[PDB]
């Protein structure tokens, strides 16, 4: 019946789209203003995402599901917009952001994936553009997973929403493995956003120029720098979490619950309190990381 432009008016583009856009608008009604990412229908379909935060928008660190339209033609997603900027970014800029931070950071960022993965849900896009602070408190509870346009409910071939607790529904085999590989590489997402907090700059490149093919041999080869230059007065322990977040084999890397139970995690206040010796290059940081996912991107 009510039309999305009926009750919203778009604004600038927030950006980030790929068969989508982004754009800040005002509930025309309560002035308030939110996000809305707006679909092609013809491009992808938004079901399999629209759910997800339906589902679990609840949680605080998932951004929260305001409103839905669809005139046939594109679904129009009215979220919570985010005023505190991209999580990374607003990080390498503070010169005064030590050890006890990023274990807090990453405890509650963690703890959102690891409820997410007993859900059966694989995010399977979370690089840190899609992670933001809701407001400029910067504070944790703060923290929002904004995206989802990639994110997978595990289902049985029957159709029937799965977790991976219960398993006496028949899933197939492919379709577990991978289930398995995806959340694997979600956990690797989070050590490459771990690598990049406590150095200032990325495990596999440079900056924005680097070839997708030696972006791609430094991943195949597992083997980043874990000693020296900007690793010296980084913990053993968070040195530890981050080789066992990026180890090159899916299955013995840590999953969502293990990284949680780290005593790089646990034991937060054993961590060093002074500030972290950091590359503060944000934009190149910037660059770089759109330069290795577009790597595995395509
Ligand atoms: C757009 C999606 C998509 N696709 N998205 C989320 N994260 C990255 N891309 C989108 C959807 C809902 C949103 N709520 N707030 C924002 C938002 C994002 C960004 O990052 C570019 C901002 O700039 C730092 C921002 O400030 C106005 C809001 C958002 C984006
Ligand atoms: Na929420």
């Amino acid at each position: 019946s009510i039309q999305f432009t009926d009750g919203y008016e778009v604004k600038e583009d927030i950006g980030v789209g790929s068969y989508s856009v982004c754009k800040r608008c005002i509930h025309k009604a309560t002035n308030m203003e939110f996000a809305v990412k707006i679909i092609d229908k013809s491009k992808r379909d938004p079901t399999e995402e629209i759910e997800i935060l339906l589902r679990y928008g609840q949680h605080p660190n998932i951004i929260t599901l305001k409103d839905v339209y669809d005139d046939g033609k594109y679904v129009y997603v009215v979220m919570e917009l985010m005023k505190g900027g991209e999580l990374l970014d607003k990080i390498l800029r503070q010169k005064f952001f030590s050890e006890r931070e990023a274990s807090a950071v990453l405890f509650t960022i963690t703890k959102t994936v690891e409820y997410l993965h007993a859900q059966g849900v694989v995010h399977r896009d979370l690089k840190p553009s899609n992670i933001l602070y809701v407001d400029e408190s910067g504070n944790p509870e703060s923290i929002r997973i904004c995206d989802f346009g990639f994110a997978k409910q595990l289902r049985a071939e029957n159709g029937l929403l799965m977790t991976p607790c219960y398993t006496a529904n028949f899933v197939a085999p492919e379709v577990l493995e991978r289930q398995g590989y995806d959340a694997a590489c979600d956990i690797w997402s989070l050590g490459v956003l771990l690598y990049t907090m406590l150095t200032g700059y990325t495990p596999f490149a440079n900056g924005p120029d680097d070839t997708p093919e030696e972006i791609l041999a430094r991943i195949g080869s597992g083997k980043f720098s874990l000693s020296g230059g900007y690793w010296n007065s980084v913990s053993d322990t968070a040195k530890d979490l981050v080789s066992k977040m990026l180890h090159v084999d899916p299955h013995q890397r840590l999953t969502a619950a293990l990284v949680l139970r780290h005593p790089w995690i646990v034991h937060w206040d054993q961590l060093p309190q002074y500030q972290l010796n950091r590359q503060d290059a944000p934009h190149l940081v910037k660059g770089a990381m759109a330069a290795t996912y577009s790597a595995l991107n395509r």
